[PDB]
DNA sequence: AAAAAAAAAAAAAAA
DNA sequence: TTTTTTTTTTTTTTTT
């Protein structure tokens, strides 16, 4: 479903703004959410299909969310700060995921943290950029 | 203690 | 002639 969601223009008006940045904040916190349920549960598997989808999931938010962090930036500012306050939790979150990867020392899991990591730093580094 | 499921690696085929 | 992607197999881990 992540998938789906395109970015629009920044001639688009300001309803169609709104409404998909309201869908992504409500995107964001169930990914949020769904990052918090992994702290109880163990059995390798489930962290393995976190670290492969929740990778694709941040790829999608490369791909298709930063276009709308472009276009509606100077009247939005509010809404894109609540959701980079809101994405920063979860980075830290999704770091704490990889450290907790690096200290099982586990083969599956290892494959797809680097990318992960390079992502992280991908997404920090346009945040510095749209702070500009 | 055995069976099933899932993932990863290797092979093969297509542009 | 070379690279990528898909499919199959094998192993490992978890559950009954």
């Amino acid at each position: 479903t992540v998938k789906k969601i395109e970015p629009g223009t920044a001639a688009d008006s300001q309803q169609i703004h709104e409404e998909k940045l309201l869908y992504w904040n409500m995107a964001v916190r169930d990914f949020s959410i769904l990052i918090n349920l992994i702290k109880v549960f163990d059995s390798h598997p489930v962290l393995h299909v976190c670290l492969k989808y929740g990778r694709l999931f941040v790829e999608a938010f490369l791909k298709q969310c930063m276009p709308l962090l472009d276009f509606s930036f100077r009247k939005h500012r509010e809404d894109v700060l609540s959701l980079l306050e809101t994405f920063q939790l979860d980075t830290r979150l999704l770091h704490h995921l990889c450290g907790h990867s690096k200290i099982h020392q586990d083969t599956r899991l290892t494959q797809h943290v680097p990318l992960l990591k390079k992502t992280l730093e991908l997404l920090v580094c346009r945040v510095k950029a749209m702070l500009t």
